[PDB]
């Protein structure tokens, strides 16, 4: 990722990645196989699609594999996925 994205204002939590925005807001989630709760991010090894975008960003798209993996993808043209799609990028 980019430097001047990269988190200097919060203290994120383990297994979680952290995004700041141009509004200098901060937003950090939890990596994918594993679920938000009160500041922690818990183990969630076999999450699905329907439970909150399966930890993919908001404006992707969420596929299960035949694996039963997840797989995020970042639909917008030139967007491409950061932490494997937890959020979309342009470049």
């Amino acid at each position: 990722m980019s430097s001047e994205h990269r988190c200097i204002d919060t203290n994120v939590p383990e297994n979680a990645a952290c995004y700041r925005y141009l509004d200098g807001t901060e937003e950090w989630r939890c990596l994918l196989y594993f679920k938000e709760d009160a500041g922690k991010c818990v183990p969630a090894p076999n999450m699905t699609c329907k439970d909150k975008n399966g930890g993919c960003a908001p404006e992707a798209e969420c596929k299960m594999n035949d694996k039963n993996e997840i797989v995020c993808k970042c639909t917008k043209e030139g967007s491409e996925p950061l932490f494997e799609g937890v959020f979309c990028s342009h470049h």
